[PDB]
This record gives structure tokens, sequence and C-alpha cells, in this order.
């Protein structure tokens, strides 16, 4: 359809040539695009060790030239491209266009020929201060000076680039940390300009808080529903999927300019280990749960294989190589595919026998999807708008029924079901 109604699968850490080889399991599992991390030149610190550990220097640009020693050259990256149209699928770049790496000596003097191109890095000191948020530095990350148009014209140049090269899409990192037109006196047009091309979506990281400004965000480029990702995955903790506290998205931007998750990179990868708790059956859950939803675009997180239960990075692979299989899962593929069949059908949340631990997400008259986070089975018995017959479960084993518009049948425990006629 597009990729605004599909879903998306972060490839996080995936090298090009990675990316280019399972794309023909990408496209079967179900996504209408991938994400790639950021495909610029950066700073390859710890001599280049491709330690999942070391996967933060991909956030830490020295040249906005493509390629760099974690994901391939920016031939295999127009290759990577090319192969994911050859089975229709999007690719969405990651751009980090708000600072540069934190070592100046690191920084190619292809962008300190840019007159006046910093506006220092003076690391913030109020994240309450919208000024001091946008105007300076991010954990001394060198902040680009925005307003001059001469970085803009040199960040946007990049990023026409890449669209040249195949991509189709950008996901702007830390936007957060960029004026807007509006921002007073320290505002520019740094926004709908480097948003003005011919990128058919884009979305900017806006982690929410009190200087965030999500809505003036959402009307440039889609936003980030961080706080919903909290809700999820708080909802996964304590297995209390109760439709009173999952169903809000925690923003004020509307769910057809939001990309939803339930756990991020961020989450994971930090040593702050936020999300890093959680096991494939708690993501299956939790994918269940967003993917079901109407308007807003979930993002799918593919871990390091092996990852999880706490475990950050096991040592099985490292940054390159592709993550686990848990992307192209039974569970997950189905509520892919539900979620792109239902595309413009509404959606119904409830909490089927007024358990809390059963979620239920009826989309029009042609889906249902079904979540039992408890660990007992249970029998389901409910209203439904679906017609009468005998679904199978798409995600699972198991059988349900329709009998008199009540869809009755049983989910096992800490299990998910699809259901619709074929
Ligand atoms: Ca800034
Ligand atoms: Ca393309
Ligand atoms: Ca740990």
């Amino acid at each position: 359809p597009s990729i605004k109604s599909g879903t998306i699968l972060h490839a996080w850490n995936w090298s090009f040539n990675t990316l280019k080889n399972n794309m023909k399991d990408i496209h079967d599992a179900g996504y209408t695009a991938i994400q790639t991390s950021p495909i610029n030149q950066v700073k390859e610190g710890n001599k280049g060790d491709k330690s999942m550990g070391n996967w933060y220097w991909l956030y830490q640009p020295t040249s906005y030239q493509i390629g760099n020693r974690y994901l391939g050259s920016e031939e295999e990256f127009k290759e990577m491209c090319a192969a994911a149209e050859e089975y229709g699928v999007k690719v969405i770049v990651d751009a980090v266009i708000n600072h540069t790496t934190s070592d100046y000596a690191a920084i190619s003097n292809e962008i300190k020929s840019i007159s006046n191109w910093t506006h220092g890095n003076t690391q913030i000191k109020n994240w309450s201060d919208r000024w001091d948020v946008t105007q300076n530095s991010l954990l001394g990350l060198y902040d680009w000076n925005t307003q001059n148009t001469q970085v803009q014209s040199y960040l946007k140049r990049f990023l026409e680039r890449a669209l040249n090269d195949g991509a189709d899409g950008f996901r702007y990192d830390a936007a957060k940390h960029i004026e807007l037109p509006d921002d007073g006196n320290y505002g520019s047009q740094f926004w709908p300009n480097i948003t003005n091309t011919s990128a058919e979506f884009q979305y900017g990281e806006i982690l929410q808080d009190s200087a965030s400004r999500d809505a003036a965000y959402a009307n440039y480029m889609n936003v980030t529903a961080s706080n919903y990702g909290h809700s999820i995955r708080s909802a996964l903790k304590n297995r209390n999927l109760s439709v009173s506290n999952i169903s809000h998205y925690a923003s004020d931007v509307s769910a057809d300019k939001l990309v939803t998750w339930v756990e991020s990179h961020d989450t994971y990868a930090n040593d702050d280990e936020e999300s890093t708790w959680m096991s494939d059956d708690d993501i299956r859950l939790g994918w269940a749960v967003i993917a079901s939803r109407s308007g807003s675009t979930p993002l799918f997180f593919s871990r390091p294989d092996g990852g999880g239960n706490g475990v950050r990075f096991p040592g099985k692979t490292q940054i390159g190589d592709r993550g686990s299989a848990l992307f192209e899962d039974q569970a997950i593929v189905a509520v892919n595919t539900f979620h792109n069949v239902m595309a413009g059908q509404p959606e119904e949340l409830s909490n089927p026998n007024g358990n809390n631990q059963i979620f239920m997400n009826q989309r029009g008259s042609k889906g249902v999807v079904l979540a039992n986070a408890g660990s007992s089975s249970v029998s389901i018995n409910a209203s439904t708008k679906l017609p009468d017959g005998s679904y199978d479960n798409k995600a699972g084993t198991g059988s349900f029924q329709v009998r008199d518009g009540k869809l009755t049948g049983t989910i096992n425990a800490r299990s998910v079901a699809v259901l619709y006629p074929d």
C-alpha cells in the first residue's frame, strides 16, 4: 500500500549486504519498508571493533559521504535499495543531521570548511529550555548551525543523494533538537526546507517531554509515540493489557501522524537496559497490540541474535549481521499481514470477559486480533462483527468459532491470535 499504512522493520545494525540478502524473506514477513542504521561516514571508535556494544559509534558523523565500515559502501547501499524494490519494499534511512561526532579532530575538513557551521559543543544544561535543547550540544556532540543556510544545503544535498540511491524515506535522529520555524528568535526554516524532497515518508525521533513540541513537529513529519512505548512495555511487565491503559497514545498527536513501537533500539541498547528485560513472547504480545491498531505506523525492533531477557549483547553476532529470526516469526508475520489487509478499517479495542489480561482489537468487520498476556489458557466468548464460520488462528495453532455474532474458542497462555476470512 504505502509506507505510512504498513509496518517498518528496523534492521538495526544489519549491513547493506545482509539486508540485500534477506530482501525476499523481509517481504514474505509482511513489512512494507525497512529502516537502516545511519549510512553516512562516522567515527569508527575502538578501532572499528564490531562488538554489538559499539553500536553507538554509528551516531557520531564525521562526514556526510555515504558509507562506513559497519554497514558497507554507497555502492552496496544502492544495490540493497534496488534489491528491495524488486520485491516492492521501501527503504528508510536513519538520518543523523542535528550534530556530528564530539571528536573535533575526527570531523572531516569537508564540513569544517563550511564557515560558521556549528553552534559549538557546549553541553545542554536545562532540558526544559527549548533554546538550550535546540541551540546547544547534546552530550558533547558538535551541534550543527542549522540556521546557516549553507549547512542546510550541505545536509539536504546528502538527503537528496540518498533518495537518488534508492532511499524512500527518512527517520530524523534527535529531531527534537533542531529548531522549528516558529521557535521565536532562534527558529529557522530548516525543517520546511530539508523535508522538502521526493521522500515518500519521513518521521522524526521525538522523545516526548515538556519541551518536545510534538504537534508542532507533526506539521512537517510523523513523530515517535515514546510515551505510548512506556505504556505498552508497562502493560507487558504487569501482564495487564487493560484497554484503559493501552488505547490512548499519550500524545496530542493523532495516530495518523504517529510511529509506534514496543521498544526502540535506545531503550534496548543503552546501559540503562530499559526494555532489554522483555522476551520474545513479550514482543509478540506487544506487537499484536500496537500493530493491530489503525492510523499509526508500527516499528519492529530487530534485536541482536540471542539478545533478550536482560541480555543486550550475548556475543553470538556482531554489527552488520542479521538480528534474531523473530522478525519473521509466524506470530509477528501474521500480525504484519493483518495490519496490511486491514488498512482503512477502523478499530475497536476491548478486554474479553472483563479479563484485563486478554486484549482484543476488532478492525471493522473484517478482522480480529487477540492477545493473552496471562499464563493460563482462557476461553474467550465475546461480541464480534465477523461473519459466521470457522476461523483458524494464523498466528499459531488452534481455531475459533463465530455463532450468531459471538466469537468463541480458546486462546492459549502467552499467545496471539489473528482471525479473518480468506
Ligand atoms: Ca541542536
Ligand atoms: Ca526505492
Ligand atoms: Ca544485562
